[PDB]
């Protein structure tokens, strides 16, 4: 099992994903797309060798934290459209969620130690972007009807118990201390992908 065939692995799962959330589908719907939309071409992207970024004695995958940048705030967005936040609102923990994706990404591409300060950063932001889906968030999603609050909770603790494993993936693997291989690596993270985007995108069509 080769890197590249993980890499196919995951953009079929996110093509499927997208053609299914397509054919149910207007704002929620063209969400869905986008996010596992991106996340296809990202992996294809990656399985055809494209964006190996060689950095001191690591690999680092370019395209998925790309992708990252875009998709996640398109989750946060869907979660945020459910709970029913004012533009405002949408503004903080856009900016916060921005501000662990980048952190990351530099994190990554820089060589020496430095880079563990760039990885401490991301993980503050996120312990804020934790709190706003926990608790503004939370508060502000129960103005709305039973069901839709239902499904709001039920895709934050998806999103908040999932996305919390992702740092620790980075840093057991390359990025990090290189512990975990890039196979396993990859493996652990295309399934984690594959669950925040296209399992988040089932649990909301089997609500609607
Ligand atoms: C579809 C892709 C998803 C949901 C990716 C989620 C990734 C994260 C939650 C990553 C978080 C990170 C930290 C909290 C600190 C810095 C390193 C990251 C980017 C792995
Ligand atoms: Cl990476």
């Amino acid at each position: 099992v080769g890197l590249t065939t993980l890499f196919w692995l995951g953009a079929i799962g996110m093509l499927v994903g997208t053609l299914a959330f397509a054919w149910a589908g207007r704002r929620y719907y063209v969400t869905l797309v986008g996010i596992s939309g991106i996340a296809a071409v990202a992996y294809v992207v990656m399985a055809l060798g494209v964006g190996w970024v060689p950095v001191a004695e690591r690999t680092v995958f370019a395209p998925r934290y790309i992708d990252w940048i875009l998709t996640t705030p398109l989750i946060v967005y869907f979660l945020g459209l459910l709970a029913g936040l004012d533009s405002r609102e949408f503004g903080i923990v856009i900016t916060l969620n921005t501000v662990v994706m980048l952190a990351g990404f530099a994190g990554a591409m820089v060589p020496g130690i430095e880079r563990y300060a760039l990885f401490g950063m991301g993980a503050v932001a996120f312990l804020g972007l934790v709190y706003y889906l926990v608790g503004p968030m939370t508060e502000s999603a129960s103005q709305r009807s039973s069901g839709i609050k239902s499904l709001y909770v039920r895709l934050r603790n998806l999103t908040v118990i999932l996305w919390a494993i992702y740092p620790f993936i980075w840093l057991l693997g390359p990025p990090g201390v290189a512990l975990l291989t890039p196979t396993v690596d990859v493996a652990l993270i295309v399934y984690l992908d594959l669950v925040t985007k296209v399992g988040f995108g089932f649990i909301a069509l089997d609500a609607a």
